């Protein structure tokens, strides 16, 4: 049980651990476009004296947080302990050599998607994001007389083969993951992933359709089993005349029951429409998790809300150092100090706050946020909310 | 088919109306309780030239929103069609008379619970307050260290019958209406009735149970059909520490596999757990709708975010009036002008900005609501938010 | 196991067999009131040498048959043989002791509502009504432009208490049932019965309400579990007015989003509706069940269609006798023969035919009604079949 | 927006328009052999100002009448809008056309399946004949006394792979269509088609057999999910023997529990047991839908019923003329007049009539028929009833 970077001839028992550890693991052919995300000494791998019975890595991502800047972030990703191996230290061991590596390499920040939300807590990573599924009953939805593209004339939104199409899927995303915190960059070999995906599987998945429009795209498909029922896999929109378009051409989707997406809360597909009820949230779950590798580097690098008025704090993380928070004109500068701390958080919770999707409040509530001073945690609040909405990009 | 105030010999009719229109119809000598809350001219039936084939009703309620300010409230209810008299504006003409009376007897807001979200939107009525089905799998529930209460001595919660501690339910609902926006006052009429309802009824509902902490109780009962389901019809924490000995003590119900309750988006439950993701949210529904029935008056009388500094504007309200706004120092100025408008809404929109629960970008997004200033918008957003989390009351 | 007429001393013993043998068993008390029904030496049990292990009984009924022809109807009724005596010929003993005294007694048909269709087949029973339920989704129901009562002015339906209108029901059900094949008069104990199961049972069935015209009424409640379903338990129209009017009122209930009902294969509302497929088939059975006792009496009784021209055949009926049937003007002479058969059944099968509802055509193709003439089938066809179509009318 | 007929280079833009309307498209390479069934001038497409955004074609079939009469039938098909270009009235226009060219071209009807009941009716389509699914429990099946074929010796019907007897296949269709009302041919390229689906796909549907007597075949296959049902996709038979013979065979399949097919509502089979009870009507819905394009070459081609004696009257069709219809042996004749309507209805209800599916008496009760005369309407409905009861062919 000795803790190694894979070589070469590791691989195949790393896809062998994956193929019993993932169920949608995708096999080795197509590992081969996301291992080109990983960089050299991104993975670690635990043989036992022989096979591998751990692995763990990270991937070089851009996630783009509030004032519309982008961090170089460890994505951290295919970690799996072999079922003959719990109970032995092996994931402790493998995430403290991953984040030796992120922190000595100059990652501000780590990102994962949990498959479980009661592991990654103690290893300082607090969720970041909400995915939130929406369903419209699409035969009782009519928009709203206020609602974006009701005129006469023709529509802008065209029905497409994914595939035919890439170049400008690529440009909406582009546009969309530089102005959306929680965006993240898509590289090429992601886009040759997902448009692999889109056409239909023997005995799989159906046929993906796109709805493409010069500022928007919608990628949706018919459900396997439930022939009444469209999932929109993906949903880009950089304006609110390209969002509302699309969903006009969705509702108009009249082979369907129900039209279903996993979204964000502040959606405002519900507003759209005269009934906000039509659109049903179904299913609400945590989405990007963040563990703040450097304290001051992060909280420096994002903006903050203009209204709040600028305000100076005491910020201790446990065992994460304590800081001089200066918040003001939206720039933070955060500086070490002694002084006595006004605000007590772990790290995973500044995590939580980072992108805006919860407030100090309802941390403090949890007493999961310590302060004395209420006026202070208005103004963390006020301060570390999101202008533009925070959304979860892709799954890793 | 002419409209008028019901005299006593109208009722029998009503309720006859009542039981054919609303299936949880608690029958007549349950709805005297309620009809106490209505006042001399709150109600108007619709006769055919004979029966009662329309009813409408509103109830003196006080409506506690952001700035802990209490404001008269009409809430309206027992509205009701006749099977036999639908598509005829009957609801239209009886609508329209009791927003006369309401507007004339000086209420600034009437609210209603709506039975569909597509009805209520035309007659001015915007959704205020989101309701939130939390479901915990208690069985994996265990409390992080952060959370209060988790220390050895004794436990303040207490189990307890509902109906030998009314005194205290009503000092702590009393003490947290005053402060949550969404409070409503509950009159001792509807104690008598809650209670009631409480007792185990033969071939219904079972016993209703009591969690009594000195700042907060909890009402359950086990589902009728699922006997692994504990529904928490009703938890008033006034306290982080009654809040979180109360679910400590729910979490303790270990004959339940689940917990269920229907809270609020801000409930902190989801981060007193090791584990966010067992809190599931399993439902989600627009809770109190509001109707402004006189703008300048209520958007004075609610206090506003004291971060965002002071700036003014231009509202128009779509057939409601337009008025230059002058927000600062948590105040609100609203005064006639014929200025041009910087900020169009049509009214049921004012009413979901009104208590905090939707951002004015979301709504901006859906061009519920037309502004040319984003600016102007993240003022209004930061301004309209609520401090203290938007819950809401009862059901009426 | 000697077969007699139940002494009152037999009761006590007959109810306990039936509360063990039937589900829907409404008890004592309420089994008063059918026994004014059985006359005199209509009831036989079977005694073990002690305690009932048998029983069957006939109730005087009045049948309606095409030509709106009302003949005595021996409706067979509470057989029941106990689970420690099957497989012994008590059945086949006890039909054929009342058989003997039905015949006897000069009814020329016997009826029954089988609870399987496999048992009565063998004693000479045809299903002769079919039962068919139709679900409306309410929710999407328009009206053709060309169905009745859908101009501007009143309301002729109103909704009422069922109890408070008892003799606008009688007087409507006692026009309808004169003119309907399948048509049974029901007498004034059992509007007592139906009455009675009209209100609220404690942890059972819910309210019953009515939808009254002057020549129509519509009995319904709310489904026990399902909240969302009205069941119509009884439709009687007089008029295609009534029928349509009633429709319009029962589409008119908002708040459920099924009305279900049992009817017949004619009903007419499919052709109210926009879509004829929003009134889906849920549910199809056999209804009542006809025994022709005197072939000559019965064939005779009845009217056929004017539109056939005169014909004569010799049918025989297996063991029932051979007949020379001459029809012609509607009207059937039925006279002993010892001619060649050209027209052979079963006495079942004549069952089936007689109120129109099964062609012989379809039980000729199913080789349970022989001949080598298809003009005659035709003709048989064309003669047999109703002008009003076949309803039914209450289980009994 | 403008309407043409569609050019080689239309087609791929139409196949895309397909696979995103309809579930179950079958693919391009399977569209070559129904397109063979499009004339010349039978398919409109709608092109944006560019790709295909709207189509409908006509299909040249030949349909069966009562009489045995085959006519010339425009099978409409292929109706597609795209979801961005809904109400715009593409449909309307398209519809239109494609009339014009079936009217033009010399079609007394045109025929489709529709995907939803509520659309057709406005363009002048009746449902014309009704879909039946029967389920039958086959443990519990045992036939009749009276059933054919259930004497000693052999068996006449073969387990057989459906592509080894095609042209026994053929040959017993050929001279079902040829008999049966709603008959269709099915030309050589539909054969193709029908055995292409007979073989097992990859994680679709099972390997079909084949019961084959001389006079009829059954194909069935084992439901994909459910390993105790058999769905027979088609059975059609010649006479009652081979109808008998092949549910004997499809009743002794002891590996199932459940045989259910889409039938007819005249199907025999219930007729066939001891137990009419155990062969359920699980689904019922509208098969064929007629447009009958000129009301007196329809009228004048189909035979009638010999039994109603001669009469005439003056038949008005809204928007489609008045006619003076004499009917005696079996034949009509058609001829203009100016004469006083005695019966109207709107062109759909006629096409509801034309194949003997629905009474005109259950149609003049939803007043889609009005005349006051009731003898009128029963020679009507004595008429236009079928001698051969109404069955589906094949869906197009
Ligand atoms: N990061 C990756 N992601 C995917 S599919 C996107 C997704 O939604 N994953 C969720 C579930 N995961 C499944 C697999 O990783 C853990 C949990 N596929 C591969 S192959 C592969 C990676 C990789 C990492 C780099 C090495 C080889
Ligand atoms: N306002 C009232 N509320 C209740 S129960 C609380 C509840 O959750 N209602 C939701 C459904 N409603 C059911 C009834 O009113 C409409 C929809 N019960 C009565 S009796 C009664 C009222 C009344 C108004 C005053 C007159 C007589
Ligand atoms: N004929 C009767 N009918 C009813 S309820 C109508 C009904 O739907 N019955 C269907 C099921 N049956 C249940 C009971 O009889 C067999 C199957 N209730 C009573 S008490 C009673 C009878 C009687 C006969 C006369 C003697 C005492
Ligand atoms: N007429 C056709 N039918 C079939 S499969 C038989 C079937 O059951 N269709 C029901 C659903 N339809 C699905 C497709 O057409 C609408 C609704 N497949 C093709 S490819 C094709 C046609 C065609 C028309 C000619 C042009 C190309
Ligand atoms: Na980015
Ligand atoms: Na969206
Ligand atoms: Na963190
Ligand atoms: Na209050
Ligand atoms: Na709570
Ligand atoms: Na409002
Ligand atoms: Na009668
Ligand atoms: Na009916
Ligand atoms: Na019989
Ligand atoms: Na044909
Ligand atoms: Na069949
Ligand atoms: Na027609």
């Amino acid at each position: 049980v000795t803790l190694c970077s894979p070589t070469e001839d590791d691989w195949p028992g790393m896809f062998l651990l994956a193929a019993a550890s993932f169920t949608d693991f995708i096999g080795p052919e197509s590992a081969t476009a996301w291992r080109t995300l990983v960089p050299t000494d991104g993975a670690v791998v635990v043989r036992d004296g022989s096979e591998v019975v751990g692995m763990a890595l990270y991937m070089d991502l851009r996630l783009t947080v509030p004032g519309e800047v982008v961090l170089p972030t460890a994505g951290l990703s295919f970690v799996a302990v072999a079922p003959t191996h719990r109970r032995r230290g092996l994931l402790r061991a493998m995430c403290a050599e991953l984040h030796r590596r992120i922190a000595d390499s100059g990652y501000p920040v780590a990102a994962l998607h949990a498959s479980e939300g009661g592991i990654y807590g103690r290893f300082g990573y607090g969720p970041a994001t909400t995915l939130h599924e929406l369903t419209v009953d699409r035969r009782f939805a009519r928009f709203h007389a206020d609602a974006p593209g009701g005129g006469l004339g023709g529509s802008s939104v065209r029905l497409v083969r994914p595939t035919e199409h890439r170049g400008e899927f690529e440009a909406i995303y582009e546009r969309w993951r530089q102005q959306v915190p929680g965006g993240l960059l898509r590289p090429q070999v992601l886009w040759d992933e997902l448009l692999a995906e889109a056409k239909a599987a023997p005995g799989g998945d159906r046929e993906s359709f796109a709805l493409l429009h010069p500022d928007g795209y919608a990628l949706y498909r018919v459900d396997r089993t439930d022939l009444k029922l469209a999932r929109v896999s993906e949903l880009r929109a950089v304006t609110a005349d390209a969002h509302c378009a699309l969903w006009r051409a969705l509702i108009g989707l009249d082979s369907m029951e129900r039209i279903s997406i996993i979204t964000h809360p502040q959606d405002p597909l519900p507003h759209l429409l005269t009934d906000t009820r039509l659109a049903r949230t179904t299913w609400r779950q945590d989405g990007l998790w963040l563990r703040i590798m450097n304290v001051p580097a992060a909280l420096e690098a994002r903006g903050y809300a203009h209204e709040v008025g600028e305000f100076s704090t005491v910020l201790e993380v446990s065992d994460g150092g304590r800081f001089a928070l200066k918040i003001g004109d939206g720039r933070a500068r955060c500086t070490p100090t002694d002084a006595a701390a006004e605000i007590e958080m772990d790290r995973d919770v500044l995590g939580s706050l980072y992108l805006g999707a919860h407030r100090a409040s309802t941390l403090a509530a949890a007493n999961r946020l310590r302060t004395k001073d209420s006026q202070l945690l208005r103004r963390l609040d006020a301060a570390f909310a999101s202008d533009v909405p925070v959304q979860t990009a892709f799954e890793f």
